[PDB]
């Protein structure tokens, strides 16, 4: 009513385009979903005079037209602010060369589907028809990142546009995406089981139209499982930006390393990996300084409508969890897709915070290319069989605005098509190669000859010594001060148990040069109170890290290796999928990721199946990444017990990975140090115990530090350093993990002279030779056992009662099964009948 | 102007005042007032004493983000007006459980200093919240709360919440289980469920309170208690498969801090809350925010300020509330059910509190956490400020307050010495629960003929004015002309199996990716108007019998979000909460179920060892190799395999659809509570030959070893067989039309249609009948170390070693990858297999 009344109306008016504009902005390519006096009054605004009429029309192009922002829901004013001054102003027309060249990126990425849908129509290829704008689009993100001096563009993406984003935006040649379509690949190309042409990966130099910079463009391989590779890009990303001394762990807060995660509608909305991995955006030991997220919104997802895909008003709500700004974008407007896509790089660039691009767009085909889409979604196709496409729609625009000609659009159209018949037909040309069956990938890792693990007693000492080399004032905690004394007696006296035989392996390593990454759940400290890789102080918090100091040599010269050991969030699948990424983005680290529990690892699944177990095979990406899975019977419970040895020996094949169960401190330690120097770029699995970790007689001397190996198949210390005879034995138990300790202990009990106890501490690849010839050396066994705490579907029988009969016949026919019966659970509830059934073992074996 | 300054400062208290709010119980981080303004016309101070009343003291209110305004304004009007207090009785009754929650937690730690039972001590306020949330619940007139929940405080919500009796409780501590409580391989004490009657203090109302079963895995029982509420609202007729709008069964989920911000399953089953074929008419979550995740600090546990920022997603309001309050606590409770009821959403309750002890009772927390654990020695507790409040008020008197504390404390020791005075029973190994459900005699799956037609005719009886798509069209006409005709393909077979269910007055759910058409365009469950786009479900008109009648039965198929964790574990619980559904789930491929691990493992293949817990879920993956790579191939046999034991699920892999009627039909009548997991085809779908007879499904039954027809109704001679090849699958197929093409006369395939349980008996019966057989083959076309071989090649040696002793092995070699990226290399390694079967 009054002046002041009409003041506090403004600031509403103000306040809901800002916070609800989004809502009424024109995102949709399809389209399916105070008096008129007081316009001329002038109003205070934030402090500035700015009449009614001005300040409505600044927030109607800002936030009502292509463009939707959500912004208001970030708890930093300053970044609220900074968004304000770049969408509520008035930005610069681009120029005709720069209008030109988006065309050309519309050209070039329209004309790839049709010319792929005259040569191949009954081979699917996921087209980007309807969506050609993330093409130009992010040509502006990498352009915008060469602008910052940025070092690489690191992408991720599902299957849609994907050949296009390849040949368009990476640079992988036409030659090569054509021969996979005819089924004619040379060697290099054929080599291992090999994956399907829209999950492979390439790299590149993207070099600026109009600028003078360049920077490093890659996409990474990804299996079909949707929004997987989410986490794998981050490690991939975290690995490279840490080489680079960039970034969380760097000298440099430019994190130099771009991750660019392309998204489908459906997936984003309705994969948890999505979440998951958003929720590592900000963490220490994950961060990356912002990921630049483009969600290919085509409003479908097969045949299911954004209707039954979620429960949200946008497919990219799960984004604003860490205060992420989202913008939405018109995919017929090429020019606010180029806009938004260098705004986003500007503000990650600016905060190191993560950004969204939901483009707005459609599937001109269905599904795939064989797809008919009306049958489930008449209405959309009925819209879509109207709309002529931004190419087009781009091409009419600048020759409406005198920019090009009509030949000049056509000329263009035409020597790009006629590029590709050109290398279509040269590819043609080549000689038809036999196709042959797929080739184990095994021979292309060789085992390198007489590799040393062992160390000088001067480095079990100085690891030692580092634990009790503690800052000036620092309180130990009482209770894990007798830990790091016990430490420096164990160096120098013997007796070391399992905690310090692995921080004795990763420390040797960091003073070998090694970057060390170990990481998991209360993975600091440890579990079972055992690690203290990171110990507090009891007065002040501050952190100590040991074996921080063997990255520098006596003298004062750094080693070149560090220590990066982490907390992780809760999660598997991210966590797996991260360190997975991250062992391929630097292949020179030592990166172990830990299970709480191994029971827990099946929470990241589709990594271990879908990354860990078949990348070599499927793309040639090769990672080293350490696995530790607490494993053991105890009476723990069926979710405390089995890290399901039965489901990796089940996966292994092609010898693609290194499964071990080591039962020695000294043993884990050569394993851990054999992984770090054989050069072999392959995962090892390892069962780690729980219990075992106190076992007084589970500890090494010096000289199996100093004077040893690793040994895949163990004897009994009997029969190797003591007096024991080995022809006195009739009866054998091959067995692996801490039962041993159980079953030499009832042998010495019982003096049972007859029975010997054969460890297998490499599960797979299987020591066959070693195995033989251990054997061999008890000639009076006249039968043999396969000894487990597991039940009889668990454990190593599954896989070696039916493959060491095979391989070795002579030494394993009519080899038999010790262990728990078939059970559905990896064990039972009760700790009491866990201890009935493990005495059993024990009876039965010695019966 | 002064006025637009205050509507700035209404909003930034809206917006922001949850950041300022005193929600933290341990405090871990550091001349206009008299004039009037037009809000009605009000004085600045008396609306900046609302605005800090409401935001800033114990509850902080997230809800700007909601974009429904009539929720934002609901929320606005309870939360900025001056809420009454709690009557004398009522405060007492809150005291009364924070007694009872601090109480059974000393009195463990007194009686087992020993064994662990993560002690919801520092959190004791999480008892009279729930409590207000039931009764809350039971004064809408709810017909049941159904709650999910980790290990913190869950032996206390058992003991004070649901009712679980203390002799059991404390019969778990003392290891003394009799047979019932001692059934199976069985789980801990903080995993298991129970059920009960909440009766209200001050009302007259009732409600069914149940707790729900589940393993270490935090979060992973989200869908699961979802899925369970949803089959328990659809027999109830309430919700969005009912009569009423009631959604009658309400979802209690309680979370840690650091499991909600870090399991993405939880964003999967946020994202499932509003979904037609998921939806429970909202969840009430509680989060126990004891601001620590066993030795993880919040800042290495999540990116964003709150631990419940995830839930802003489906727009839920937030509400933070301290822990030390627990009249903030109850009010909160009480106004999320409202909201819950008032709007059918999902509601987040962030219970700021602190872990007295360690994250175990034997964990020493000062070694990692210092600083937090100096400052809660310091604190009093919930109960003994809470004590002192209302003594201070003149409710209650030291005397009163001690002697309620004796009366509880003195119950607690007479229940335990009771238990200790039972005898102790001999402790056994666990025992296979196989035997716990027993096959049924002579079952009958065939149907009349007439049915048949029925289902037939149904998917002609389209509505007036109909425009049915061109290329759907054909398979309508086809399915009327198979129903009479015969030549029966695998899509309509399962529509067959399913319609007759539907019209014995079975409910059926069907679910998955793209599901209601199919992933190969071939069911089509569900057909759109071209024109109108209106849908038309043929199976639903078989719930209607021809007199007019209702069955009894429904059909319920969706399209599922692009999740598998959720939608897995959704089924699984539908399955639990309604035994008597036919509850089936599709996968697109059944190379994606591994995204649901976690629930094969820890729900399907072990909950009825683990909890008792019976489901008859159904497990569809497409299956076989086809050459379109190593994600589009394997549904991983090998893997549901080796976690079969104890005749815990039926593994199937079908090749007639006529098999795979009776096998779906079997399920659904034969009332073993057991799921079902079948290995379903692709190409196989549109062969001519993988069809089947009318006969087939009215005078046959389920065969679990299938012979060549020639054998049974052609003119082929057993006798002249040498080599036997077995097999499961499209593979027979292949391996038959090679039989054929070169006439061999000496070779024979045997199908083995059940994989497990194996059929010992029909398949030793079946071999007797090739007296000549002087070689024995399993062919597959997965690799060596996949499919049936890893578990068969070990197995049928030794279960029939007549039979099988010197079996080989015809398989493509040992892969990483289910397959080769190559459709060329593929079809090259399938003919080598056929060619080795036959060289
Ligand atoms: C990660 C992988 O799986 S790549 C494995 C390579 N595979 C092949 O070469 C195929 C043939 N395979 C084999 O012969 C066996 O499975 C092998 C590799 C275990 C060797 O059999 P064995 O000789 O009986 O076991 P053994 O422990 O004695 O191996 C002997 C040597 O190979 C090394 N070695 C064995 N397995 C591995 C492994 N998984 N990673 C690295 N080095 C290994 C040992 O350290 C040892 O080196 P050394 O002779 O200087 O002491
Ligand atoms: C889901 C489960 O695992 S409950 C399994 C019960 N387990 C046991 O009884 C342990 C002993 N096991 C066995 O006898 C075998 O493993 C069985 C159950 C497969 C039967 O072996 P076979 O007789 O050789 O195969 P067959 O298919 O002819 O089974 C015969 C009968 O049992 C029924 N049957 C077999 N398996 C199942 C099953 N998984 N679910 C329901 N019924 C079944 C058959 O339909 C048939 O019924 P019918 O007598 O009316 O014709
Ligand atoms: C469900 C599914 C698809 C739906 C796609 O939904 P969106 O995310 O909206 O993507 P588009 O619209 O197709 O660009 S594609 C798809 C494919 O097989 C990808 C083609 C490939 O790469 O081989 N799957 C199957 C699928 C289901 N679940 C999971 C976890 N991953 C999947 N890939
Ligand atoms: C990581 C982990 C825990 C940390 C708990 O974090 P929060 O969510 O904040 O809960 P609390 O503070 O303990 O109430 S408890 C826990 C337990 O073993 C639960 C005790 C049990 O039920 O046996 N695990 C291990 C764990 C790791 N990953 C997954 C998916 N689930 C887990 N349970
Ligand atoms: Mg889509
Ligand atoms: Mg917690």
């Amino acid at each position: 009513d009054s002046i002041e009344d009409k003041n506090a109306r403004v600031i509403e008016l103000i306040a809901a385009y800002r916070n609800r504009g989004h809502l009424m902005a024109d995102i949709d390519p399809l389209r399916l979903d105070l008096t008129l006096w007081d316009l001329d009054r002038e109003f205070k605004v934030d402090v500035q005079r700015k009449k009614l009429r001005d300040i409505l029309s600044v927030l109607r192009d800002a936030y009502c037209r292509h463009v939707g922002v959500e912004y208001t829901h970030i708890l930093e004013p300053e970044q609220q602010r900074w968004i304000q001054e770049r969408v509520e102003t008035k930005h610069d027309k681009p120029t005709v060369a720069e209008q030109k060249y988006i065309l050309s990126k519309l050209n070039a990425a329209e004309a790839f589907e049709t010319f792929l849908q005259t040569k191949y129509v009954g081979q699917k290829r996921f087209s980007l028809e309807g969506a050609e704008t993330v093409i130009p689009m992010m040509d502006a993100v990498i352009d915008q990142c060469a602008e910052h001096g940025l070092d690489e563009v690191v992408i991720a993406m599902p299957h849609r546009g994907r050949l296009n984003v390849l040949a368009n935006i990476v640079g992988k040649p036409y030659s090569q995406i054509f021969s996979e379509f005819e089924g004619n690949l040379n060697p290099s190309q054929a080599h291992g089981s090999g994956d399907v042409k829209y999950h492979l990966g390439a790299t590149g130099t993207y070099i600026q139209m109009f600028g003078d910079n360049d920077i490093e463009v890659s996409l990474t391989a990804n299996p079909s499982h949707l929004e997987a590779v989410d986490p794998v890009l981050e490690g991939l990303v975290r690995a490279k930006q840490d080489l680079l001394d960039t970034g969380e762990e760097g000298s440099d807060n430019r994190f130099s390393v771009v991750p660019l995660m392309l998204h489908g509608d459906a997936a984003f909305a309705g994969q948890g990996v999505v979440a998951e991995t958003l929720n590592l955006a900000l963490l220490r030991g994950y961060r990356t300084g912002g990921t630049i997220h483009i969600v290919v919104n085509n409003q479908i997802g097969f045949t299911t409508a954004p209707t039954d895909s979620r429960s949200s008003e946008y497919c990219t709500d799960v984004a604003k969890m860490i205060g992420a700004p989202i913008f939405h974008v018109n995919g017929d407007d090429p020019e606010a897709c180029a806009w938004v896509a260098r705004l986003a790089v500007d503000f990650r660039q600016a905060f190191k915070k993560d950004v969204v691009i939901d483009m707005l767009c459609y599937r001109r085909r269905g599904h795939n290319e064989g797809d008919d889409p009306s049958m489930t979604q008449p209405y959309m196709y009925d819209v879509i069989d109207t709309k002529r496409g931004s190419r087009k729609a781009y091409t009419e625009a600048l020759i409406g605005r005198g920019d090009i000609s009509m030949k000049e659009a056509e000329d263009a159209l035409r020597d790009y098509q006629g590029q590709l018949e050109r290398v279509f037909n040269e590819v043609r040309e080549l000689e038809k190669h036999e196709i042959e069956p797929s080739e184990s990938v095994e021979a292309d890792q060789q085992i390198p000859s007489k590799l040393a693990t062992a160390v000088d007693k001067a480095m079990l000492q100085r690891i030692g010594d580092a634990h009790l080399a503690l800052p000036e004032g620092f309180t130990v905690h009482p209770r894990v001060r007798p830990v790091l004394e016990k430490r420096r007696e164990m160096a120098y006296e013997g007796r070391i148990d399992w905690a310090f035989a692995e921080l004795l392996a990763l420390g040797s390593l960091i003073a070998e040069g090694k970057l060390v990454r170990l990481s998991g759940q209360d993975t600091q400290r440890g579990t079972f109170t055992q690690r203290h890789a990171v110990i507090v102080d009891r007065k002040t918090g501050e952190e100590f890290t040991p074996l921080q100091l063997l990255a520098t040599n006596p003298d004062g010269t750094p080693t070149g290796g560090k220590f990066l050991v982490y907390n992780s969030a809760l999660s598997e699948f991210a966590a797996v999928g991260f360190e997975y990424g991250y062992s391929v983005g630097n292949p020179d680290a030592m990166v172990l990721w830990e299970a709480q529990f191994g029971d827990f690892v099946n929470g990241a699944q589709s990594i271990i199946d879908e990354f860990i177990s078949s990348g070599e095979a499927k793309w040639g990406q090769l990672s080293d990444v350490v696995l530790l899975l607490p494993h053991g019977h105890e009476g723990q419970g069926p979710d405390h017990t089995s890290g399901r040895i039965e489901r990796f020996l089940q996966l292994w094949a092609e010898g693609s990975m290194t499964i071990a169960m080591p039962s020695t401190p000294a043993n884990y330690f050569h394993l851990l140090r054999r992984h770090g120097k054989d050069g072999i770029q392959r995962p090892l699995i390892v069962f780690t115990p729980k219990s075992m970790l106190r076992n007084k007689a589970a500890v090494s001397d010096i000289r199996d530090f100093t004077e040893s190996k690793f040994r895949s198949v163990l004897e009994e210390p009997m029969y190797t350093d003591g007096e024991g005879d080995r022809n006195k034995v009739t009866r054998l138990l091959l067995t692996s993990g801490k039962i041993y300790y159980e079953l030499a202990a009832r042998k010495a009990k019982e003096n049972r002279e007859d029975v010997a106890i054969v460890r297998i501490e490499q599960l797979a690849p299987l020591p066959r030779r070693r195995l033989a010839e251990t054997l061999d050396r008890y000639p009076n066994v006249k039968e043999k056992f396969w000894v487990q705490e597991e039940p009889a579907n668990q454990g190593a029988w599954p896989s070696f009662g039916l493959t060491l009969p095979e391989i070795l016949p002579d030494h394993f026919t009519g080899l038999k099964r010790i262990s728990r019966r078939a059970m559905s659970a990896p064990s039972s509830g009760s700790s009491k009948v866990h201890a009935v059934e493990q005495q059993e073992i024990l009876d039965t074996a010695f019966g």
